[PDB]
């Protein structure tokens, strides 16, 4: 699924992200934005042999398992497969673990590199919310 920008912002917000760890839900979906581009069908394997799933682009190093990156965890407890479905439950839960980690959303390098410090309110803008 390609989710529409306000369309996932409601969905991230009824999930209870807004706000989580502190992080408001513009956060969230410019995270999504350069992560994914809001599919949750997105994959993209790391030089390291693990691969990203889904809407939030979660590591299969340490968060979940897709039986092929050798050494990993699997945090989350749930197949990566399950990060690539059109409900994003699966993806919000396992981001809250990973937020909660001492680096908060700077684990997520496209939102460091393209979302911190900027207008994150602006991914909500003109959203019924
Ligand atoms: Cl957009
Ligand atoms: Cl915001
Ligand atoms: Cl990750
Ligand atoms: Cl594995
Ligand atoms: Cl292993
Ligand atoms: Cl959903
Ligand atoms: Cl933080
Ligand atoms: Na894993
Ligand atoms: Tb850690």
């Amino acid at each position: 699924k390609v989710f529409g920008r306000c369309e996932l912002a409601a969905a991230m917000k009824r999930h209870g992200l807004d706000n989580y760890r502190g992080y408001s839900l513009g956060n969230w979906v410019c995270a999504a934005k350069f992560e994914s581009n809001f599919n949750t069908q997105a994959t993209n394997r790391n030089t390291d042999g693990s691969t990203d799933y889904g809407i939030l682009q979660i590591n299969s190093r340490w968060w979940c398992n897709d039986g092929r990156t050798p050494g990993s965890r699997n945090l989350c407890n749930i197949p990566c497969s399950a990060l690539l479905s059109s409900d994003i439950t699966a993806s919000v839960n396992c981001a809250k673990k990973i937020v909660s980690d001492g680096n908060g959303m700077n684990a997520w390098v496209a939102w460091r590199n393209r979302c911190k410090g900027t207008d994150v309110q602006a991914w909500i803008r003109g959203c019924r919310l």
